[PDB]
């Protein structure tokens, strides 16, 4: 692996989104990861549908919480692999209300065929990420409300409560760090993003890393 990676600069990452008040940090992580994989497959970067998962993924509990791997498993095994575009199934649960499931011909933004889990190794994840693109990970965002910007180093690492998207790292800097895409708009943190120290398992980042697999 290289000294640094940033998939935004390779134009492979969609704009930062806003989950509003809904525990759907997963849907955003899982989907965010798929948006990138679809692009890196050779296709146009399409903004995909988080609402699809909140409403339809029954394995996951909609708004009160979910898990990225269940999404990938659900999409492939219950939804025939289909991920809808956002224009055809837009986010509604911003305020907490999650509509019912639908099928009046939504548009399929991407078709995935599986997913893979990565080891609990920050270095190995970086190895995969550098080659294959943004990785979906779970973290302990207890210490994230207070976040203004900078390389975070004293992150509470006890409870996985939040789902996000790794878009690259930087092993060259004074303090090596992961670059993480977050679903709390762009006012939060560094234009929507956040940098946590790479190597010491900040925020329990290496604990639940996975990525969808296209084609
Ligand atoms: O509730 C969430 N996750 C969760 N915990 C569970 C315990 C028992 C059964 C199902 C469960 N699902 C959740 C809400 N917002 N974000 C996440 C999230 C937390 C961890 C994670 F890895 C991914 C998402
Ligand atoms: C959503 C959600 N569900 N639960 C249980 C907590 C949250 C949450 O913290 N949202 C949130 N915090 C923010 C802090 C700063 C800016 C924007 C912010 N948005």
């Amino acid at each position: 692996a290289p000294a640094a990676v940033d998939w935004r600069a390779r134009g492979a990452v969609t704009a930062v989104k806003d989950q509003g008040q809904c525990g759907s940090s997963w849907a955003f992580s899982a989907i965010g990861n798929v948006e990138c994989q679809w692009f890196l497959a050779g296709h146009p970067l399409t903004n995909l549908s988080e609402q699809m998962l909140v409403s339809c993924d029954k394995t996951d509990s909609g708004c009160s919480g979910g898990l990225m791997n269940n999404a990938f498993e659900w999409i492939v095994q219950e939804n025939n692999g289909a991920v809808y575009t956002e224009d055809s199934y837009p986010y509604a649960s911003g305020e907490g209300i999650s509509p019912p499931c639908t099928t009046s011909g939504h548009t399929v933004g991407a078709t995935i065929t599986g997913h893979v889990e990565l080891p609990q190794d920050e270095a190995q994840i970086a190895a995969w990420l550098a080659v294959n693109g943004p990785v979906a990970v779970a973290v302990d965002a207890s210490s994230w409300m207070t976040y203004t910007g900078g390389v975070m180093t004293s992150c509470v690492s006890e409870q996985l409560d939040h789902g996000v998207l790794l878009v690259g790292y930087n092993d060259s800097a004074a303090v090596p760090y992961w670059i993480i895409k977050n679903s709390w708009t762009t006012q939060w943190g560094e234009e929507g993003y956040i940098r946590i120290a790479k190597g010491s398992n900040q925020c329990l980042v290496k604990e639940e890393a996975s990525s969808a697999v296209v084609g």
